[PDB]
């Protein structure tokens, strides 16, 4: 029994954004409820504070693996229950 996954998934970054997303993921989410709110916390604080611009996204096992390349070059992907989180840098 176990209502409440929220798993990292992968991450091919330095680790400094995979720690910050991981935190910035916790405190989004405690901050915010929402999905909205939540990828533009993390992609408002990522861009905020990590130089324009991050591309912090959630959704649902919908279809992230056939548009969320853009030539990334370095991204994480997070995982909660149901729900997919994607921050990277398409820059």
């Amino acid at each position: 029994m176990s209502d409440r996954k929220a798993v990292i998934k992968n991450a091919d970054m330095s680790e400094d954004m995979q720690q910050d997303a991981v935190d910035c993921a916790t405190q989004a989410m405690e901050k915010y409820n929402i999905e909205k709110d939540i990828a533009a916390y993390i992609k408002k604080e990522f861009d905020k504070k990590y130089n324009p611009t991050w591309h912090c996204i959630v959704g649902r096992s919908g279809n992230f693996g056939s548009y969320v390349t853009h030539e990334t070059k370095h991204f994480i992907y997070f995982y909660l229950g149901q729900v997919a989180i994607l921050l990277f840098k398409s820059g």
